[PDB]
RNA sequence: AACCCCUACCAACUGGUCGGGGUUUGAAACGCCAACGAACAUCAUGACAGCGCCC
RNA sequence: GGCGCUGUCAUGAUGUUCGUUGGCU
């Protein structure tokens, strides 16, 4: 919107006043407006924007801002006091969440608390995707008999001394006989699993660095890490781990688990410092021997500038200055000589970047001091600002280089000696105990994930905490003095956690598999590419593994895209998901056509493999390239190993894994959204119970998870005991509403008389639905149309199907059983279709008794036309009916995906 | 685009024309130039081990 | 010592998606 970027950020309500906010430094906020009655009382000296009363006091005609409307129309901001008192949450749960989170402090006559609470609510839902992926990764690697790190596996409240030997530590168990034997079985399983060579795929969590080769830690650390991951799983989905576990960590966990988290944080931070101080000892030795300056301060800027982010808004590429600087004849041996400079390329480039940055900073500081001494009107812009202005004025690529060459030349004229010397040849991180356990556990969670997921998670968490801290800073100035209850007391120091997460981002990267677990990785690699050898002979080839063998080792074990799918390891399966030549077209077609749509200017992704597989010639068309590589993705059997034609299968390994990676990640992301939906329905059921409504929470599993939708839909019509009374009440209320219509809205009553006699019959039929809508409990299910749709849906639900849907969504069965039913789909046009076809097939496998009628017809449809049925999905999203946006986004193809909106 | 709110005329009001607002809706609060950090793939570059061919 | 390609890493160059800073109307 134009008003938001125009200079207006938020419009808050406290008491009878209105508190606008214009932007401030970073994500913070500054108060600029005070609206009361019909008055204008802008506070700041410099008016960021001007607003005045609009017509009928229904808004503010914002104007005289930085930039105006492109087509010349008034921009009006809604008055929050127009309707009446403070607007309510669409779910109608403002008071209960305010009381739960802020206790009795929150008065309730404000509009800032429930904006802070929703950020915590989004923190609760973001971690679902990443814990789902992390738990699936460990689940796949061993412990596949029944489950590992599940809802009943590990408790992180049992000390390892009390876990290994329950007999000697029976004091805390109150002398129980079943639990001790169950935990003995669990300890047997853990001891068997800890020695598994398959455990090497994960990095610093389990196999730690000692010297040239990784060494497994003691069982204490691994047991603690598994227990903590199981504790995260327990906290998210609900026992000593309630809904407030991660928020209260130090006082809840035993000293041993906190010791393990401190050990991991110390490991990573100390590794960074020791590396960049004495293991990259050449860099520090150059840092000390650079100029006549204090070594400690120089190192303090060097480390803070290199690894962290401080380049900020200086406005130009330093690296291209250094490129022009290297282009000269004096330092040509940097490129000409490859014997010695190759191992110090990064050091040299970083040092040149640092010295340029430091020169610019020092000049800026000196010029700023001079200008502060001088009058403000006459300002010396200095060289960095004149350079920025020159770059801004230019509008040609080559002309930019014409402007840009001179700066490098003159700085070389100034920086001769240090560059000649380079060419010729105070701990900062926050301890290991001051950091909260939340940050360490987030790091441990990221340590199981992929490169992109880490960045997404930490970026979103940082943004949410910045929002929280800015709102907390705004709270006192607007007259709200609500405080934090002891249970939810973690959110007071949101800024500190934000800083810790920023540092984690500065060192949160992938761990990468070990080099000691190669023996099992050969087995999994040969399994993925269609092996068919007998398992006795296959284990024989495994033990003898360490002809085409050498190819497997050298060109397979270390494949970059191999470490992206093995983390989702399904050895026995996963070769039948890219086996039918009707789903490879879709993923390749989509990526090549849309994602790499700018391959017209060079070698694309599919273009490279097409060129190397067709015979290094031919340029027919994109579609012919999509339908030619699929026949090479399909039938990637190991059993074959005219030889040149067979070599294509070796030639196209790196795309196979990419296809499987896309498919699996899309499936798990969709499943994670469905898990988010069910977590939301559970928490909303609990909240509606706490508010004081009529609900049965114990029998929520038995009923088809439709308790919340049934309650929020309004009056009850499923019970056949008093249908006559309900019908009579609705009829009399509709009749009363129709009779007293002129006083309600005279304009409609004026036209009502001219209607025909039968149109009155339709009007009464619709007024019955109108009254049933009036008898509801929610804002979403208050308009008649969605209420009648949901009411029609509710009458046709089968509870066992819903229960199976929920159980298989939570248990992640689809990502573990996809191989069974994927070859019986004729056409695929969206990931939605594939996921849901798998869903109805898994529901197929069980429900074959006592389902005569609608569900029977729908499953008949899946078996025959081999395409997922939209109506079955619409009946299976009934548990999601109290939030209409979510109900649509999880049942309509067009509205599911934000990226996919152009075609629909 | 979905979903809720708002001015002006129409309008069963379960619907529309010129438009605005929404961190308190769903994974979801901001017109260009000029830069920063993460991941994706291609060209060129020296070094590594290898799948096969010639002297 | 060469012909064809694949796979790791470090330097460099170009295009896409998310999120950040300063300037312009
Ligand atoms: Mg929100």
């Amino acid at each position: 919107s134009f008003a938001k970027g125009m200079g207006v950020k938020s419009t808050l309500v406290s008491g009878s006043k209105v508190y606008m906010t214009t932007f401030a430094e970073g994500s913070d906020a500054r108060l600029e407006k005070i609206v009361e009655g019909d008055s204008i009382r802008s506070v700041n000296e410099g008016e960021a924007f001007s607003a005045e009363m609009a017509d009928k006091n229904a808004g503010y005609k914002i104007g005289n801002a930085k930039f105006s409307h492109p087509k010349g129309y008034a921009v009006v901001a809604n008055n929050p006091l127009y309707t009446g008192p403070v607007q309510q949450d669409m779910l109608g749960l403002k008071e209960t969440l305010e009381k739960r989170y802020f206790g009795e402090s929150a008065d309730g006559n404000d509009n800032i608390c429930i904006q802070v609470i929703h950020n915590i609510l989004d923190i609760e839902k973001i971690l679902a995707e990443y814990i789902t992926n992390a738990a699936y990764a460990v689940n796949n690697i061993s412990g596949l008999d029944k489950d590992i790190i599940g809802f009943g596996k590990f408790s992180t409240v049992y000390t390892y001394d009390e876990f290994k030997d329950p007999e000697h530590h029976r004091a805390a168990f109150n002398n129980n006989d079943k639990l001790i034997n169950a935990i003995k079985a669990q300890y047997d399983e853990f001891d068997n699993f800890l020695d598994n060579p398959r455990l090497g795929y994960f990095g610093q969590a389990f196999f730690s660095k000692e010297g040239r080769n990784y060494i497994i830690n003691y069982g204490n650390e691994c047991y603690d890490i598994l227990a903590l991951l199981s504790g995260l799983a327990h906290w998210v989905v609900a026992s000593r781990i309630s809904r407030t576990w991660l928020y209260n960590l130090d006082k809840n966990l035993d000293n041993e688990y906190i010791s393990t988290l401190n050990y991991l944080y110390d490991r990573i931070t100390n590794e960074l410092t020791n590396s960049f101080s004495k293991n990259s000892a050449a860099n520090v030795n150059y840092i000390a021997e650079t100029l006549g300056i204090n070594p400690a301060e120089f190192a303090e800027q060097y480390f803070r500038f290199s690894i962290m982010k401080e380049q900020k808004n200086l406005g130009f590429n330093i690296t291209k200055l250094r490129e022009v600087m290297l282009d000269r004849k004096d330092m040509s041996e940097i490129r000409k000589n490859h014997k010695v400079f190759d191992s110090i390329r990064t050091k040299v480039y970083t040092m040149m970047d640092f010295v340029i940055y430091r020169y610019y900073i020092e000049e800026d500081a000196k010029v700023a001091a001079a200008n502060k001494s001088l009058p403000d009107n006459e300002k010396s812009l200095s060289e960095k600002d004149i350079f920025v202005i020159n770059l801004r004025g230019s509008f040609n690529d080559d002309q930019k280089d014409a402007l840009y060459y001179d700066e490098a030349n003159r700085i070389w004229r100034k920086l001769e000696n240090i560059m000649h010397n380079i060419k010729e040849f105070p701990r900062i991180l926050p301890a290991g105990r001051d950091v909260s356990a939340f940050s360490k556990l987030m790091y441990a969670l990221t340590m199981f994930l992929d490169g992109k997921e880490i960045n997404d998670l930490l970026t979103t968490l940082i943004n949410k905490f910045d929002n929280i801290q800015s709102f907390l800073k705004v709270m006192p100035l607007i007259g709200v003095n609500a405080k934090f209850v002891e249970e939810y007391a973690f959110f007071k120091d949101s800024a500190k956690i934000a800083d810790e997460l920023r540092l984690i981002k500065s060192f949160a990267r992938m761990g990468e598999p070990i080099a000691d677990a190669r023996r099992a990785m050969y087995i999994d690699a040969i399994r993925i590419l269609g092996t068919n050898l007998s398992y006795d002979e296959l284990k024989a080839l495994a033990d003898t593994f360490s002809g085409m063998r050498n190819f497997i080792i050298n060109n397979v074990i270390s494949n970059k895209r191999f470490h992206y799918l093995i983390r989702y390891g399904d050895p026995a399966h996963l070769h039948e998901i890219a086996k039918n030549e009707a789903v490879v077209k879709f993923v390749l077609g989509r990526i090549a056509d849309i994602q790499k749509k700018q391959g017209q200017n060079g070698k694309n992704q599919i273009d490279r493999y097409y060129e190397t597989c067709i015979g290094k010639d031919k340029g027919k068309s994109v579609s012919e390239k999509v339908d030619a590589l699929t026949k090479i993705i399909t039938g990637m059997n190991y059993d074959q190993f005219e030889n040149a034609e067979r070599e294509k299968f070796k030639k196209i390994i790196s795309l196979y894994l990419t296809v499987i990676y896309h498919i699996l990640k899309n499936i798990v992301n969709i499943n994670a959204r469905y898990v988010i939906g069910f977590h939301c329905v559970e928490r909303d059921a609990q909240l509606y119970k706490e508010k004081g409504y009529d609900i049965n929470l114990k029998k929520l599993e038995e009923k088809g998870f439709s308790s919340v939708t049934k309650l929020c839909a309004g009056i009850d019509e499923t019970a056949p005991d008093k249908r006559k009374d309900v019908e009579k009440e609705m009829a009399e209320r509709a009749k009363e509403s129709i009779d007293s219509l002129e006083s309600a809205n005279p304009k409609l009553y004026a036209n009502y008389i001219k209607y025909s006699d039968e149109k009155k019959a339709e009007e009464f039929t619709r007024q019955i639905n109108r009254e049933k809508a009036k008898t509801a409990l929610n804002a979403y299910l208050r308009n008649t149309k969605w209420n009648v749709i949901i009411r029609e849906d509710l009458l046709r639900i089968d509870n066992k199907t819903c229960t199976l849907f929920a159980n298989k969504a939570v248990a992640l069965e689809v990502a573990r059983y996809v191989h069974a039913y994927i070859n019986d789909i004729a056409e695929v046009n969206s990931y939605f279709q594939l996921y849901h076809y798998i869903m109805q097939r898994i529901i197929m496998n069980e429900r074959y008794e006592k389902s005569s009628g609608k569900v029977s017809e729908y499953f008949d449809a899946v078996n025959d036309e081999k395409k997922y049925n939209d109506r079955l999905l619409k009946l299976l999203c009934v548990p999601f009916g109290y939030c209409i946006p979510r109900f649509k986004n999880l049942s309509i193809e067009a509205l599911f995906d934000r990226n996919e909106a152009a075609k629909f």
